[PDB]
């Protein structure tokens, strides 16, 4: 329990950053690093896609993605999937890019299905898709478990016909993980390492409001800074009845024993651009963009 | 590793041992049942599978903060509607512990008050679900405290309770979904979980936070029992897990070192414990007193 930063701010941290004990960047990201690109994030208001579902008629919005009230009712998810299924990276990712090619990005873990990360230029080894893919599909029986691919499962969505198993006549959907559903294992292998001797991580874009995910925070050493860069505060509350963050295994940005733990509120692109001049990577993020986004409209 | 086998026979060994000093109770509503109180979560004899007549999104709600500003009519029906009954084996055995000096602490979720009634006092116990004595003014500017009585007159009078300053709605400080715990339960905890020998946890499912968390937030080597019909803190990780992770019970897998499971109703698991410690006699004869003065109007 070792305090790094010399003042809990955004300036700190690059100062921390520059220094030569951080070596090791661990990212953490949520929907939010996606709204810029004009993907919707699930809880805010209003504009989120769980106060946006009432055409399903669902007792709830997380039953979309529940896998009980999907076996029963698969229909509502592959009709939102169709309504819903091409978006460029945003400033957020491109900084991420920046820190593989910079050397100092061991792992992104990602809630998001959008896949602007790849995109953005991280390559497999350097991602860890929490929550899942579209690009594979696999038959529900965990007997058959058979796979079936992106195209396969397209045809099937915008063909409007609710995929069933060639072999068992299972229902058949994308490894995007469901509540209730386990996380690919790979989320495992990955963080029994990669947090060991991480030396930074780096929250943003996500309310922190679903496990085991939010559980990561708690898993870097206690000596290693945190920066959260988000709209709202997430990570910090008081222990409430039916709270997601374990007990004391949340963030700590105000307290008088806060000591690693750093907020800057507004969007994650400008606090990305920030951090950026601050490090002195400014102009070459923004060529970054610049270029990519050209590349990517010249297709 | 403190425990020679992970049995109730391994665990009452080592209770009776010299390292075992202090003992944490970890208790919900399923030490209430064999007194003819139901649980919450138990299928069809549950609460929450027994509230179709409020026609509620989902049964949580009857008890979320923010249905309750929303709608608070169906609370206080519940609330009348379950307005008694003795404590059970299982709570006459926790007075065991704290007539034996080995009872640093129990924590419970309940709010039905079975432990105070089967004796145990205000130091000795956390009520981390709160209680019906008081009830507060939900502003949090104007928080004005009420009592019992006025609680009472005005749910069994159908009169939905407001308060008398600022006209907003009154509720018994029992822990509602997104409200927050009494601080004795974090400041109690602090203290408590860095000088406890054995976890007792039963009735529980272990299925809310933070009180899940309590098991996390004791030693690694200390020893936890848990006595329940059912494993509950033993789950492979999913999404929307309630136990952060890594912070559950293992009684099953290769490395499993302290962990055990006792699966049974509370009241037997406890007279079983209680012959391995030579106790069961006192045990039953503390039941059978109390009781009777209990029957005694
Ligand atoms: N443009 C923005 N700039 C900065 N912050 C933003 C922006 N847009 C949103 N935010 C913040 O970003 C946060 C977005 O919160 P949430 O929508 O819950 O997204 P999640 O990725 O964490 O959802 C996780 C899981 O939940 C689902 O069940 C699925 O399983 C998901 O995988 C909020 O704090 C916003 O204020
Ligand atoms: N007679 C019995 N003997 C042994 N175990 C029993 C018995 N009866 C029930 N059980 C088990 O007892 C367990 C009871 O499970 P739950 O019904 O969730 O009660 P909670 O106290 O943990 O609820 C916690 C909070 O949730 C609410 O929101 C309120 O806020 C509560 O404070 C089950 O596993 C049964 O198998
Ligand atoms: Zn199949
Ligand atoms: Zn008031």
């Amino acid at each position: 329990k070792e305090r790094l930063l010399d003042e809990l701010t955004l300036e700190g941290v690059a100062r921390y950053m520059q220094s030569e004990r951080c070596r090791r960047v661990i990212c953490l990201v949520g929907a939010g690093i996606s709204t810029s690109a004009g993907i919707p994030d699930f809880r805010s208001p209003s504009t989120g896609l769980y106060d946006n579902l009432e055409k399903y008629h669902l007792p709830y919005p997380e039953a979309i993605f529940e896998i009980s009230y999907f076996k029963k009712h698969p229909e509502p998810f592959f009709a939102l999937a169709k309504e819903l299924y091409q978006f460029k990276p945003t400033i957020c990712h491109y900084f991420m890019r920046l820190l593989k090619d910079k050397g100092l990005l061991l792992r992104c873990y990602t809630q998001n299905i959008d896949t602007l990360e790849r995109i953005a230029g991280l390559e497999q080894e350097d991602l860890v898709e929490a929550h899942g893919t579209f690009y594979t599909s696999h038959c529900v029986s965990a007997s058959c478990r058979h796979e079936y691919p992106l195209s396969w499962m397209k045809e099937k969505i915008f063909s409007e016909v609710t995929p069933k198993c060639e072999d068992c006549q299972s229902l058949v959907k994308p490894d995007i993980v469901f509540f209730g559903e386990s996380l690919p294992a790979r989320f495992f292998s990955c963080m029994q390492s990669d947090f060991l001797k991480v030396d930074l991580l780096l929250v943003m874009g996500t309310s922190l409001q679903v496990q085991p995910f939010a559980s990561l925070i708690s898993k870097a050493p206690l000596s290693t800074p945190r920066l959260l860069i988000n709209k709202e505060k997430a990570g910090q509350s008081d222990p409430f009845l039916g709270m997601i963050m374990g007990l004391g295994g949340g963030m700590d940005f105000d307290s008088k024993k806060a000591y690693r733990d750093v907020a800057w509120l507004g969007e994650c692109d400008q606090g990305c651009l920030a951090l950026a001049e601050l490090l002195g990577w400014k102009k070459e993020l923004e060529d970054l963009v610049r270029r990519e986004h050209a590349s990517i409209d010249a297709q």
